[PDB]
């Protein structure tokens, strides 16, 4: 409903990542949305496992790639619902290896109970952000290596093989966007985000959305 909605600004969103040369971006959108989703459970923001996911989660493939749906799945059914925080479980596969899964030596960080797949309409996607908050979407980002700033109105859109995460929409300004948290550093666009245009299914943002549940 609102025009404009940024959960940045109500400091819901941590700080932009880097995944290194590891496809772990499943990893980083599954948990960016936990981790918004838990702070806005009524919980102080604290800063994810992603590391957690690409060493133990087996019904995904590590650094050669996963599904967010597979791995809000495994935590409920494989690790009790329990997410573990970053600093208890740190990144260490930005080689392009990960490690071994350790099973203890972790402090729990939050928790979910199951996850919500959106209807693949972006006025739907933006309708539920607005009140329920972040969103882990895939989306095709074969044009998004060269992209340095502004709202991009033109995206390759013809196959899903990323995932980010939706932190806001623009309805106001000149062309609708969306704002996306990325996972490639603060270097990478603007300061880790990127701005596409919104209502004609940008690098096909509509087709792969869904949510965590806490509490
Ligand atoms: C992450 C992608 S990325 O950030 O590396 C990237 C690379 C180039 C352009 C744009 C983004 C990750 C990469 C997986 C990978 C690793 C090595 C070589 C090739 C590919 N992508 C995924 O993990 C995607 C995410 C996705 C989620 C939901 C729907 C569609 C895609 N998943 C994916 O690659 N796999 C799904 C599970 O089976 C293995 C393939």
């Amino acid at each position: 409903a609102p025009a404009a909605v940024d959960w940045r600004a109500r400091g819901a969103v941590t700080a932009v990542k880097d995944q290194g040369q590891c496809g772990s971006c499943w990893a980083f959108s599954a948990i960016g949305n936990v981790e918004c989703q838990w702070f806005l459970a009524g919980h102080p923001l604290t800063n994810l496992s992603e590391q957690m996911l690409v060493s133990c989660d087996k019904t995904d493939s590590g650094c050669s790639g996963g599904l967010m749906n597979n791995a809000f799945e495994w935590i409920v059914q494989e690790n009790n619902g329990a997410v573990y925080t970053e600093d208890s479980y740190p990144y260490a596969s930005g080689e392009g290896i990960s490690p071994p899964c350790t099973t203890s030596g972790h402090t729990v960080g939050a928790t979910i109970t199951g996850h919500v797949e959106l209807p693949q309409d972006e006025a739907q996607i933006a309708a539920w952000l607005a009140v329920n908050g972040p969103v882990a979407v895939a989306v095709d980002a074969s044009s998004w290596m060269t992209y340095t700033g502004g709202v991009m109105t033109s995206c390759v859109s013809e196959q899903l093989d990323h995932g980010v995460l939706l932190v806001g929409y623009n309805d106001s300004a000149a062309v609708p966007y969306w704002i996306i948290k990325n996972s490639w550093t603060t270097q990478w666009g603007e300061e880790g985000y990127i701005r596409i245009a919104k209502g004609s299914n940008q690098c096909l943002v509509k087709e792969e959305a869904s949510s965590a549940v806490v509490g």
